[PDB]
């Protein structure tokens, strides 16, 4: 909708955080799109549980990787707990949802973003947080300490992240998206992708699988 956003300003967004040595970035991305609507829609934003999603999407693989949906359709039909009540962990436990409190912040659906194209994400990211895959896997993107990501990446993703905010500075237009990668990585555990590119793919293939928790 506007020339520029930013769901951190607006309150909508949590301190970075640590997966730590385990393969849970889907389970990271999908929480922080849930923390993100649940303010939007509720006011209030608290932490919620990646553990939870950890050890109970069954879809998903724990800590050797998981899915964006499976996660984000676990919130839709189970809702899920509070961080500080189910604690991460770095490992896959077993499912405690029912012995830790049974459903708390809930939602109702889950949407995909269409594909490769940037005008569609930017209307997502608009209304909300966006759970975005990356290409992860270079070198510069994993010594990225600032500015606006041009690349040397590809576009094979490897990686799910959430996409908080867009705009332009000085010419370029890019994506702002929070990793969990801590906040000693780029700029406060931040990342501003360039933008596009005439390939819709994007660039380190961040226009590739977009989705976003629905709350009615």
């Amino acid at each position: 909708l506007p020339e520029s956003v930013d769901w951190r300003a607006k309150g909508a967004v949590t301190p970075v955080k640590h997966q730590g040595y385990c393969e849970s970035c889907w389970a990271f991305s999908t929480v922080a799109t849930v923390e993100g609507i649940n303010k939007i829609k509720t006011g209030n934003l608290v932490e919620l549980s990646e553990q939870e999603l950890v050890d109970c999407d069954l879809q998903s693989y724990g800590c050797n990787r998981g899915y964006q949906s499976t996660s984000l359709q676990y919130v839709a039909q189970n809702g899920i707990h509070l961080r500080a009540k189910y604690p991460y962990i770095a490992k896959q436990q077993t499912c405690r949802a029912n012995q830790v409190g049974g459903p708390k912040v809930k939602t109702n659906g889950v949407g995909r973003v269409q594909s490769n194209n940037e005008g569609s994400l930017l209307n997502a990211i608009a209304h909300q947080p966006v759970s975005v895959v990356v290409e992860s896997a270079g070198r510069d993107f994993q010594n990225y300490k600032g500015g606006i990501f041009e690349g040397s990446c590809g576009t094979k993703v490897d990686h799910a992240v959430t996409a908080v905010g867009y705009g332009k500075s000085g010419g370029k237009g890019y994506i702002l998206i929070k990793n969990s990668w801590g906040p000693g990585w780029g700029e406060n555990g931040y990342i501003r992708i360039r933008r596009a590119s005439g390939n819709s793919p994007g660039v380190c293939g961040v226009y590739r699988s977009s989705y976003y928790p629905i709350k009615n």
